[PDB]
């Protein structure tokens, strides 16, 4: 997958990164540090 967020990054919160796999893998790969 591409190393970009795919929703506005203000929604890529610490809470979502920590507690949601879909946010880590689909929506917020860059901001969550996934890639
Ligand atoms: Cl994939
Ligand atoms: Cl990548
Ligand atoms: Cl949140
Ligand atoms: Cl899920």
């Amino acid at each position: 997958r591409s190393c970009i967020d795919t929703i506005p990054k203000s929604r890529c919160t610490a809470f979502q990164c920590k507690h949601s796999m879909k946010y880590r893998l689909s929506f917020c790969r860059k901001t969550c540090g996934t890639c």
